[PDB]
């Protein structure tokens, strides 16, 4: 229809359909949902100066979030650090001026974890993000403020960054659709990012094949990084046509571990109504699978690394421990990178082994729904988040999580992971899903009203 | 004799044969000898004021030194920090009481590592410690203080603490006896330690004797260390005994690394004495000792852990990474202290198999001779200082490191473990190689004579 009846549920396709006149008052509009919601959401470091809106380009007018560790004209980037406070890149990473180019309009920059180390966006140096659906809670991360900004409805679409899960869990939790592509899809350039082997950037949209449309956009090479490919990968072509006659695995390795019951339910209902759209789906033995996590803390820091009152006896210790533990740490990384490395292989090679029999593997993305702010400490805990992520990075292999009801009145989300530069089926799969759920209307996942 | 010829060259059983007229004058003779000889070794924090000699106890007159992580009446205990430059414990450590006991006289505090934590010295707050043999070279540590002290001549004795080697190490580097007791025959009650599974308090020595001596005043039984056992163990009455009919055993481990080949060579000549003196040596396979030296960085570690210019850019995303890393670490000990419990048991299992076939066994100390002050960056490597060292700790087992002739000009040190308790056939091992030694004259390892 043409006219906008709610800013708040616009998809990337139900503006295209708009007419020019409401079509021109979404840049607008955006800035005039943020100054709303954000004081209670808090998803944006900043916001662009409203601006005349051109017309160029087929997605023109359409307003969209940029996670903040991603290079921007016009706005600083602060990557969510003191230090950076101030930053100006003077320049748009290639994934924005391809956005650009097609149109969108970049109208914000969005909360992270500092420097994007993190699970749950609490460790931004300004403030920590809120989830939609509960402002007790985190809307996970590092991607937090992108996924909340999109579920709130301040914005029709985002772009976030994932090196162990970093798009995927945050869409997780505030019940939006995330996607890590391909390794090698994606430019990296413009990313400020301390892991080249494992990240790529990645959407957040509100629907599974806004996500489709939005890869189509950002993937392609880029001269300016090396890892991208020259092979072009279709998204959208075959987005419709249902997974009847496939067969999808199950990590054994799921049920080995203490899961929250409602994530466990809806994604048994998942298997359940795939099986009832024609497909099969079996239980597999991963054997490596259960170093992921492991292997993936040894690489992706290892990576980081190279890229008057009679008082203080504590702060002096601690501060010594502290450096002892960064040496120790770096002998570790020299004395077992190659190790992990040989251990990425092989779960690699296992992973490929299970997708030459099966068309995907499907998990559930979190093993939680969104815990509050200030809940979680226990470090171990914290760096179990990204359990069923992980893998996905250490492969280079596609996954997307999209929304399947609900536990604890929190968003579930379930993964589908395929092989490498199998993101078309990905889609395919992510899609049928998302049409046929029981908690969905119309195929739409429902999407909350925060109190402005 | 009677007569002093040479203070730097005596030994505890020397001064008892002293003049009662020679032997007041030891203490002041030690204050003097530190003057002249510590602005070139700077092995010394601090120095007691020149007092009345007490002629009390067996040992009265007879100074020695003690590693500035033990507390101590009268002078400060720094533990080599700035935060405890001026630190006055106002308190005797139990092992400091005994000493005093018997009539020793505590001349000074001997500089360490900060909080102990390091293998050569180089991290004291204060200032590095430098070798008696070479004033370019690294003493070892952490107890680098106390063998430089004694190998210089300074004093006659000294104490320092092994968690990993920091006792025996120092002792192989400067050239000088060092010795590691069967955990829980040494009070803890007084040393500021980080790691209470894994220290004992030791002696450093001129001879094997002088050590067996230390450890018969300073072993024993203390309410205020609850780990010190009721067991009485004879370190001396049979340590004239020698090796004939011994069986020893050599980790095939040690020839899996590439150690100094000058330190190789005085190891295997000091198994060819053995076997002259009428032992039997034999290689034997230890499967999981090359795991121990992980364990121990899992252990000793998360025990510590539980005990206007437009810049700055580097500084916070340094100081994040190691905020970040240290987190990491935190999640590690959690997931993995259990596990290295178990590996402890299971090293410690296969060491008590080899000692009930095999008297000792036998390593070198260290894999090399004293390397030069800010020679070593690299963590890997400076982490494997203590290889040979750890296990002895891991184990709880009494080891003594006795020198063996030199390597690059160098003092070479080779390393006896004995099983629990049998503490008394270890110093008879160590006092059948000294004695025999082609090194030795009249069963004595030269001392370095330092230029004043």
């Amino acid at each position: 229809g043409m006219i906008d009846l709610d800013f708040r549920k616009l998809t990337i396709e139900e503006c295209l359909k708009l007419s020019e006149e409401e079509r021109e008052k979404l840049p607008q509009l955006s800035l005039e949902t943020i100054k709303r919601l954000d004081p209670h959401v808090k998803a944006f470091i900043s916001v662009r100066e409203n601006v005349s809106v051109e017309k160029k380009g087929k997605f023109w007018g359409i307003p969209v979030a940029i996670k903040d560790n991603i290079l921007t004209l016009g706005m600083r980037t602060t990557c969510a650090s003191r230090i950076l406070e101030n930053y100006e890149s003077v320049f748009d990473a290639t994934v924005v001026k391809k956005m650009k180019e097609a149109g969108f309009v970049v109208v914000g920059k969005a909360n992270l974890d500092e420097f994007a180390m993190g699970s749950s966006t609490e460790r931004s140096a300004f403030f920590p993000t809120r989830n939609p659906w509960d402002l007790e809670r985190v809307p996970g991360g590092s991607s937090g403020g992108s996924a909340a900004a999109v579920s709130a409805g301040m914005v029709v679409a985002a772009l976030g960054s994932d090196t162990g899960g970093s798009v995927r869990q945050p869409a997780s939790l505030c019940g939006v659709v995330g996607y890590k592509p391909t390794y090698g899809l994606v430019s990296r350039y413009g990313l400020v990012a301390f892991a080249s082997s494992l990240d790529q950037i990645g959407p957040i949209t509100k629907t599974v094949r806004d996500a489709a449309i939005l890869m189509e956009i950002i993937s392609g090479r880029d001269e300016n990084d090396a890892t991208t490919v020259n092979r072009k990968v279709d998204f959208l072509s075959e987005i419709e046509e249902g997974v009847s006659g496939m067969k999808f695995a199950v990590p054994e390795e799921i049920y080995e571990h203490d899961i929250e019951e409602g994530v466990s339910e809806r994604f048994e209902e998942a298997l359940k109504l795939l099986e009832r759209l024609g497909a099969k789906v079996e239980r597999v033995k991963i054997p490596h699978i259960k170093y992921s996590v492991a292997t993936y803390y040894v690489i992706a820091p290892a990576e980081a690394s190279s890229n008057t009152r009679n008082v203080g006896f504590g702060e002096e210790v601690r501060r010594r421990i502290m450096i002892g533990t960064f040496t120790l740490s770096a002998a570790y990384y020299e004395a077992y990178f190659n190790k992990a490395m040989k251990v990425r292989r092989k779960i690699s090679d296992e992973l490929n082994e299970v997708l030459s029999q099966y068309d995907a593997i499907l998990t559930p993305t979190s093993p939680v729904t969104a815990f509050k702010i200030g809940e979680i400490k226990d470090p171990l805990t914290y760096y179990l988040m990204d359990i069923f992520t992980i893998p996905a990075n250490l492969a280079g292999l596609p996954a997307i999580s999209v929304p399947f009801g609900f536990s604890n009145n929190l968003p579930v989300g379930v993964q589908v992971i395929g092989r490498r530069f199998a993101d078309g089926k990905v889609f395919r799969i992510a899609r049928a899903i998302e049409k046929n759920s029981p908690y969905n209307e119309n195929g739409m996942f429902p999407l909350p009203e925060v109190k402005a």
